[PDB]
């Protein structure tokens, strides 16, 4: 009919999230951490969490390859 | 007629989930944990759950063999 | 129907927060740090946190680009 | 008799939800998140969920196209 | 029979919440933050959350338009 | 039946909190700050928080009008 | 026989719930929120929910008229 | 048969909770706040919550009348 | 069956806590404040909190009567 | 035959639950709250719930009479 | 057949929990509070909760008798 | 089947924690307090907490006996 | 035919669960609590639940005898 | 058919978790505590929880034997 | 299918965190402690925590081996 590879679809999701959409998300994540420092009180834990989340999320393909 | 081994079919499901489809799923799992840290607050429990789920899911054949 | 790019929407959020709205937020952040010194006791840590938050929040696009 | 394309009807639902009705829903979603911050306590997770839901819901056509 | 536009109804909800009812809610929000400072201890985070919630809730139409 | 304007009710809450009940609350707030200085150690931050909370809470209508 | 307007009956339910019975319910709602603060810990969210529920429930006729 | 006014029953609940039973509850609430200061550390927020809960709970009839 | 007044039970709790059990608790509270000064550093705030808690807890009946 | 009053049977259930069986249940309820404080962390809400449940359960006859 | 008093069974549970089993539990509760001070930081609240839980749990019969 | 006394098991836990395992824990507790003084700043409160925790934890049987 | 005592079968289940199979289950329960502390955050409640479950499960015969 | 001892399977799980897989888990637990100190602030409680979890998890067989 | 050893995967995580990724993390940890001294006030406790975290995190394999 009009089907496609399930592997292709999940790969499309990986492609979309790690494309320009992910770059815009990364910008908003840095915006959020900036505001949290701004109208709250600065902390090393919060910047570590946000930056670490960005590193983990964009490294998902390579982190998955290392996990095999 | 046109039948096949039920054991072969269940083995095909094991083959498919642990093939490229599982690798793409593993990438999306790391994407999800990255975003959860990103727009939430980082926690060791959540990364342990996601990474442990990936380890369990790809180790299913070997974990099953150990269970005999 | 009436949809649009998800990437465009997240880019619109980046545009809005870093536009005149962010400038007004930056003013209020400097207001808050001024009052904290004013009716409290001055400290280098608090001004560093507020100013650093402003630098991080407006530098989000460029900080994200450096993170790639 | 008086039938029509099932594809047209489902496309009409996509058109209606993403039209002015969706814009009004988007306004009420931002109203709800504003009140939740207002009479509760502000959190980055809740604004991320509401804004992300709006992005996902209006991006449904394009997200579906990427999924093919 | 006696129906009406669903878009009109959702627009009526937007009109009602952002009308005099929202102004009275905004007053009570400032009352709540005043009492929290009053019988608790003052903090910049709590006033930022309450004021930000008011800004978000009344800006819902314009924030939604920017999200398109 | 026996309903009334929701706007009237929220306005009644604004009227009640800012009436004689608020004046009595304001007295107790000054009592609390006096005792905190009394059996603790005097500080400018605590009096600023309590007095600022009273100013914010009674100025809620006018602060809300300025926020429009 | 001995029938009546279904519209009258539903209007009677609206009349009864919004009459003295609703006033007594409103008193018990304020009793419940008082006890929750009393033998628990005070929170702005819980008073907002209870008071908002009272406002919504007595404003049902007018809220319904606005929805048309 | 042996029925009675539902309004009377809800009024009976209001009468019972605000009678001698409520006075005994008020005593236990002051006992609880005293012990919390006693074997913990004193705070203005906790006494405000307990005392405010007592004021709200006994003022339920009058608070409800003001809400109309 | 074998029931009793709920008011009597709550009054029994008031009687028990304010009886010899409360006197023994008062002794342990003074023990705790003595040790805190002993193996820590003396402060007027801590003795005020403990002594104030004892005064509040034993004065609960009379404090409740004043609140009416 | 060998029937009896349904009212007598329901009254027998009221008699049994409020007799020595209820006293033993009351002891176990205080045991449960003691252990919850013991191997958990003490809270005023939990003791209020357990003690309030005992007061409500033994006051059922009198609470029902007040409800008429 | 082989039944027994439900009151006896609930009394047996009261007997068992308050017997040597409860004494051993009391020892472990003091062990837990000792370790919490040991590998954490000492606090009066935690010892009050654990000791109070032991007092409440072993006093359940007498506390229940006072509640009648 | 293969059961045993619940009292014996809880007594076994008391035996194990207060045996050589507790002695090794006591050594590590003194190690921790030594390092806290070492790479921090010495304080009488911290040594009192750690030593008091050891005294409480090993005295659990005798402290429980005194509580009866 | 080939039947047996229903009492024997239920006793066989009691024998099997409390035999070597229960010992292996007890080991896995301690494994689970160790990992929960390990990749989460330690808490006294969770160890109390797991250890208490083991005590209850192996004490089932004796706990049942006490219940008669 | 192709069955095996349920006791053997649960023993296999005990063998697997306490084998090389557990050693690798122990390494990751020490990694996690190191990072928590690293990008957060050092605390004795967190290292006690992680190390205690490792001790409990690998001691599960012997801890279970002591519980009998 | 496409599975692998769960032990290998957990060992891969140990390999990845302790490889070049850990070296880069170690650099950022020293960066963070430098900035904390820089825009705050120097303290021996904070450098001890950060350096100790690095020592613990890279020593995880050897610390785990010592724990056996
Ligand atoms: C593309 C870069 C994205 C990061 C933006 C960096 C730019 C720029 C980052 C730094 C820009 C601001 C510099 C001044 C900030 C400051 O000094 O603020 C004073 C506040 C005072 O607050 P308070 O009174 O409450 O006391 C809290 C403290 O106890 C006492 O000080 O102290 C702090 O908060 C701690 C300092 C945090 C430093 C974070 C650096 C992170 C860099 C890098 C971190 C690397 C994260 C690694 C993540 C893991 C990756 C696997
Ligand atoms: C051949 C082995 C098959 C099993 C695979 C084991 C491999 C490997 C199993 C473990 C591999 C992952 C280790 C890290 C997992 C983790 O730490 O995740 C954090 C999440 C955080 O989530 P959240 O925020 O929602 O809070 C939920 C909790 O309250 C707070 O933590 O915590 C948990 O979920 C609890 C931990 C469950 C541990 C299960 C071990 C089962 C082993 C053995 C179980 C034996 C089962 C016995 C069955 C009965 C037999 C008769
Ligand atoms: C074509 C793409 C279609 C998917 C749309 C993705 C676009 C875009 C997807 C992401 C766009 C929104 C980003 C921000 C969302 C957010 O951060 O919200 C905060 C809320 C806060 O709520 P709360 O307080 O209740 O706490 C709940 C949590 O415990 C604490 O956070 O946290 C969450 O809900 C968890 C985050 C879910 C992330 C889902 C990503 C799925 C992507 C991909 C998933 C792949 C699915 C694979 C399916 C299987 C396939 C075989
Ligand atoms: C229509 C205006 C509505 C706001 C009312 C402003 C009027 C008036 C606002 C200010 C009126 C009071 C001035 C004095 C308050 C004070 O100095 O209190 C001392 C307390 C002492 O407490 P403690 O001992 O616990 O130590 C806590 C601190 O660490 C040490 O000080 O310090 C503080 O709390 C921090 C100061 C907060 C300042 C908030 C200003 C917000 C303005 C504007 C904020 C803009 C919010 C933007 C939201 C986002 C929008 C997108
Ligand atoms: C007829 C009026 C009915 C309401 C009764 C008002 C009377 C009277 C209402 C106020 C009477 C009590 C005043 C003192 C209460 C107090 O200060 O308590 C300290 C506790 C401390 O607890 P903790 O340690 O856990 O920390 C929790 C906080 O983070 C730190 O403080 O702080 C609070 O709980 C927050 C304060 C809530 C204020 C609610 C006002 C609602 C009014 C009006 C609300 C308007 C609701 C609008 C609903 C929506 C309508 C569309
Ligand atoms: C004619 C208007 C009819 C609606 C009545 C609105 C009037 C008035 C509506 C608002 C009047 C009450 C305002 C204060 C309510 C409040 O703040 O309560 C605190 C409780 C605290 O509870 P808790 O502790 O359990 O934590 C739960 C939350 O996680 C933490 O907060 O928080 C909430 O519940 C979330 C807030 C819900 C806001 C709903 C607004 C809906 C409006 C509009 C919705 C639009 C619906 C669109 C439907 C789809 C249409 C296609
Ligand atoms: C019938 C009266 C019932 C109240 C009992 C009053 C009797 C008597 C009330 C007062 C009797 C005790 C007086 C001395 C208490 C004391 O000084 O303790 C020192 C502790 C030290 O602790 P720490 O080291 O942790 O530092 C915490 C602080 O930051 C530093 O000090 O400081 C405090 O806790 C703050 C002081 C709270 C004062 C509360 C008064 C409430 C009155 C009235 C409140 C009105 C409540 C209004 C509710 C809303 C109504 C709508
Ligand atoms: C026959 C009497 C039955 C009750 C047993 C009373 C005996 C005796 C009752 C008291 C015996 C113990 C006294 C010391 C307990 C303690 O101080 O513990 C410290 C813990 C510390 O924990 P954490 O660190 O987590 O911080 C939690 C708090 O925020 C900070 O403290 O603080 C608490 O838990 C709050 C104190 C609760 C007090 C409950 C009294 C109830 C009495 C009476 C209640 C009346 C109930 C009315 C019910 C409704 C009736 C209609
Ligand atoms: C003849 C009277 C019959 C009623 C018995 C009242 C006697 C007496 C009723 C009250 C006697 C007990 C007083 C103390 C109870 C308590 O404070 O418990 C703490 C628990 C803690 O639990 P947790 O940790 O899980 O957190 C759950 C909450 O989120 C945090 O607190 O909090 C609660 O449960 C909420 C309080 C419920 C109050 C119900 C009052 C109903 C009265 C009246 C209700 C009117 C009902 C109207 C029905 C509709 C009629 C049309
Ligand atoms: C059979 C007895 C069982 C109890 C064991 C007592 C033996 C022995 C109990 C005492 C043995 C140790 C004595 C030295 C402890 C110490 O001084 O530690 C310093 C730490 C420093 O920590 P940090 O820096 O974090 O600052 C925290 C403080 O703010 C500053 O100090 O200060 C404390 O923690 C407060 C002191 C608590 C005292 C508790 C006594 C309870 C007795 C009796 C309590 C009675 C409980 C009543 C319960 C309710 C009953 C209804
Ligand atoms: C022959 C005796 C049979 C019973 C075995 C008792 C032996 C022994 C029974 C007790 C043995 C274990 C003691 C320690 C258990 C524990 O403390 O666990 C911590 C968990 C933590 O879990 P979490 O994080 O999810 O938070 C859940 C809670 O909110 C926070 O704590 O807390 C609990 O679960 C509540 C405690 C339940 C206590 C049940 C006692 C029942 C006795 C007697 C009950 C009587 C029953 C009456 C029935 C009605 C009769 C008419
Ligand atoms: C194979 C060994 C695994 C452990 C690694 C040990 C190696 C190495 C462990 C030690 C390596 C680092 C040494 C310097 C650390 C330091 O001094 O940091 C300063 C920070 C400053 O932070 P802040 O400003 O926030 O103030 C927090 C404090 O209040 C003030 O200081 O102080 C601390 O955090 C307390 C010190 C914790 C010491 C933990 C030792 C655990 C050992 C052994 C613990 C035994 C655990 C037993 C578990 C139970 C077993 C049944």
């Amino acid at each position: 009919g009009g089907g496609t590879d399930p592997a292709t679809m999940v790969n499309n999701i990986c492609t979309f999230i790690l494309g320009p959409f992910g770059q815009s998300l990364a910008v908003l994540g840095i915006v959020a951490i900036g505001i949290s420092w701004m109208f709250g009180r600065a902390s090393l834990g919060l910047v570590a969490g946000v930056v670490g989340g960005i590193v983990i999320m964009f490294g998902a393909s390579f982190l998955g390859k290392t996990l095999t």
